[PDB]
């Protein structure tokens, strides 16, 4: 197989699986190299939000999950909130293993021909402005590889962001904690957590008769034995569960780091690569995964020729912003759930403006990633940056979707008032975005789509400019986000 | 003077004193018992809340302080609301010293006949269910005054409290913090706070070139000289001002406590001495005035027996329930002041939600103590349980208003709808509430008050009863709040 590659990206958790997709369906010859023979089997954790579910479905993806359980029970700092509240909210998916998710993704990636060694550890890294080689350890002993680009997507302790020189500012983690799956016994489960007088605690059941049990202790200093695990339940609940059968048990921290700079030359990074943090509110796989929607369409085109790298540049600056914001949430939550009585106060606070709809909706909308805005120019569509909600929609011949539209991921033009001349203005990138005249299904009030005659859509999904009340022209849009017009 | 009183009152702080001239307003015969000869010329506090200006103004007492400067600039833990999104919280006092408040309480309630005897301790405390006796330490010696009730509103360190047998369950200070009126330097202002890597500070002009400053430094364990203060400010800051001319300089802690009854007995408990906090939000001496307005016209009743005492019980249910939502906003501005950049994020969130109309106005609702609302029975009518907003009056003789109609502190029965059987329902209790009808001035859509042609209001301004809209009728509610009708 050896060499050569368009891009080569380090590691295979859901970051790199799901940009080893992404890049596939852009054209680009892709390499994965991922240090494990096997998958962890982990599944730390469990579904994935709303936004995930839609990012899926728009690559027709979902099929390989079956049938998923969803829910619009959610919580913001174990504060429950029902996300009902925010369209679109109900789509995320309930109790899905992460383990499951990175496999789906795996077997997707692989089907539309990523190249993905495993048992390959990249031990180092090169750059000089023309590419990146790599040295890596595989079966076959020690050799080199090299590609234009190379992605780093290889965890929160990423070799490549320590070779290729990216600043890494944060605090220092100041608390362990603790998760085990375990059998045999039977506990009340506290699915959002339970506020104890020296911590807090998450119970709930999984397949095969298993227990989860989340010990989030008091006092704590920054592999774990069982029975320290089992002595810490004991001392925060008063139950003793040391006769348990521990399946998995791990620590983990709230370290939480931003990189200053998501690409530095021809090395990127995406996923916990370029953000680590607690693990409070079900955020970084969903971020992760996410990160690589953004990235694999953008480096895609760079690749094809059909994008300067200004392109690139976007990725930066949109999933930067993103990731300063999933450290707020997160930490947000994390003192919510962590802090003693002492927070309590807040807590309450809290709870009573999460009674009005504003604010529920608000916090449904961090959580769910439903928010995600891009600046894509200014305008009064209320869409503009904005992911595109599912349409349903006839065209002369068809009944489809815009989520169905975006399965090849390229830009989509929504002609929804049969104008022949929207269709003539972008026609010059009718090779890189599909322009569709279409009878659009029913919209509601708050989708943003009432009274709206066309969208243009970019491959990840986001709206990058909409009819009417956007004050950038159509044009101005097609080129920021897909190139050079063709020259007839 | 000596001997016996109807009513006996520990202190003559904003509670005591208020407290006095209410009971002066029953036709109470009270003696205040106050420990200091001359008023401590303190001003801790600076300004008060809209619903203080309120209960002020509905006794006609505001002539006494001449112009004030009032402001609709807010901050909840220092993040700043204009609270003139809320009707009426532009009432809000922003720099009347509370010595200069005290002053006029004690002159207004003086002027109605209280008997304040300065320069008199009380040293202990007796009470049988006849009576309370007590022993007092004056310029005469030792000697001992008995009333029918007694009423510790003696400070955060009452005697009464704890000769009474009162339980004060809370938490014990964590942290001692500064303030210092100082001259001769010029200090960049910061009037709702200011955020420092290792704590929190406040600055601000006072007349006569003083500038206050409050200094809250990280990792101070709980009279403080100068130059600690000054070491503070330097550390905190970078900034020295050791050269400045102290004029006060105090301690203060974040002690968070509050009595479980605010009645045993014959001695009830108002101010500080039923509740202690951080002075965060500027809530003490406003929730101490307005135990003293819920306390007043109650007590009165019962003295006066017109009343049974599930109405003096009532202060207990309502000024608790205010007590404790005081602790729970205190605590909560506290935690945001005081806690570290670790607390940023939640301050972040915070930030957004403020942006909502709802939140904005809970908030402001909160700090102006406008939101205070009491269980005086269910209903549609927005307003049962709330203070009763200015509403200008034109009855067949007079121009008036609500504010005006309760100078006497009686009940008064708004006939807003020239209602003749309105008025001969309630005849029965006209000895205690005056009972007028008048033609209404414009309301607006958020005063509730649209579309009422009856209110009742109790003496301390609150509504007890309206049409339409209210399950429990008239008499039930006259009978409540008033006692029993006159028999013809
Ligand atoms: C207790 C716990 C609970 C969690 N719960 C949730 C949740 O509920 N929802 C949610 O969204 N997220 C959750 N997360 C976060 C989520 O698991 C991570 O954010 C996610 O795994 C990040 O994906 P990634 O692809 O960026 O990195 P990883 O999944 O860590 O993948 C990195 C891969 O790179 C490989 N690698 C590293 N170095 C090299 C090398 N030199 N050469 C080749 N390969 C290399 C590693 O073997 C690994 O497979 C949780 C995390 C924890 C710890
Ligand atoms: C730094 C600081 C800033 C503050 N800022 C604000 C603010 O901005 N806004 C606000 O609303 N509140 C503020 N407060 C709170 C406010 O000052 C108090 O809540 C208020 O003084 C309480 O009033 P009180 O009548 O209940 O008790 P006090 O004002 O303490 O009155 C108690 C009185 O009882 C007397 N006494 C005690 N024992 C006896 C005895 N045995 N016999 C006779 N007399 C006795 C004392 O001499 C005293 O005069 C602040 C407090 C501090 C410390
Ligand atoms: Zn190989
Ligand atoms: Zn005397």
């Amino acid at each position: 197989h050896r060499s050569d590659a368009a891009v080569i990206v380090v590691g295979a958790g859901p970051a790199g699986m799901m940009l080893a997709g992404e890049l596939r369906l852009a054209g680009v010859e892709v390499v994965v190299l991922e240090r494990l023979v096997e998958r962890t089997g982990e599944s730390r954790g469990l579904g994935f939000t709303a936004r995930t579910m839609e990012v899926f479905d728009q690559r027709g993806i979902l099929p390989r999950f079956g049938e998923v359980e969803t829910s619009t029970q959610g919580h913001f700092g174990g504060l429950p909130i029902d996300f009902g509240v925010l369209e679109g909210a109900w789509q995320a998916a309930k109790t899905v293993p992460q383990s499951v998710t990175e496999t789906h993704l795996e077997q997707w990636a692989t089907g539309l021909g990523a190249d993905i060694r495993r048992g390959h550890e990249v031990l180092s890294l090169t750059d000089d402005g023309a590419g990146v080689t790599v040295e890596v350890r595989g079966p076959e002993g020690k050799h080199t590889l090299r590609a234009a680009y190379l992605v780093g997507c290889d965890g929160g302790r990423s070799s490549v962001r320590k070779a290729a020189g990216f600043d890494f500012p944060g605090t220092a983690a100041t608390m362990e904690m603790y998760l085990a799956d375990i059998k045999g016994v039977e506990l009340q489960p506290r699915m959002i957590g339970e506020t104890l007088p020296g911590g807090m605690v998450m119970v709930g059941p999984l397949p095969g008769g298993i227990t989860r049990i989340i010990v989030c202790e008091r006092g704590t200093p920054p592999p774990p034995s069982w029975h320290e695990v089992a002595d810490a339940w004991k001392r925060l609940t008063g139950d003793d569960i040391a006769h348990a059968e521990p399946v998995w048990v791990s620590a983990f921290g709230n370290a939480t780091r931003q990189v200053t700079e998501y690409r530095r030359g021809r090395v990127i990074l995406a996923g916990d690569s370029a953000h680590i943090h607690l693990p409070a509110g079900g955020q970084g796989m969903n971020t992760s995964i996410q990160d690589a929607v953004n990235l694999g369409w953008k480096l895609g085109a760079v690749v094809n020729g059909t994008a300067t790298e200004e392109l690139l540049d976007s990725y930066h600056s949109e999933r930067h912003a993103v990731g300063k914001r999933l450290l707020m949430n997160t930490q947000a939550q994390g003192l919510l759930f962590l802090s003693g009585p002492e927070v309590q106060p807040l807590r309450d606070v809290l709870t009573e403006l999460i009674q009005y709809g504003e604010v529920a909706r608000h916090l449904a909308g961090m959580v769910s990633g439903l928010e995600i805005t891009y600046d894509v120019g200014t305008g009064s569509h209320p869409l503009l940056g904005k992911r595109m909600p599912a349409l349903e929609l006839t065209t002369a011949t068809r009944e489809t979707s815009s989520t169905e539209l975006l399965h090849t991921a390229r830009g989509v033009l929504l002609d929804l008032a049969d104008n022949p001349r929207l269709r003539a203005r972008a026609a010059a990138w009718s090779d890189r975005v599909d322009i569709v005249t279409a009878v659009p299904g029913e919209v509601s009030a708050t989708s943003g789509l009432r009274d709206t005659t066309a969208v243009l859509i970019r491959p990840d999904g986001h709206v990058a400019w909409a009819a009417p009340g956007s004050h950038h022209d159509l044009p101005m849009a097609l080129e920021r986000w897909f190139g050079a017009p063709l020259t007839g």
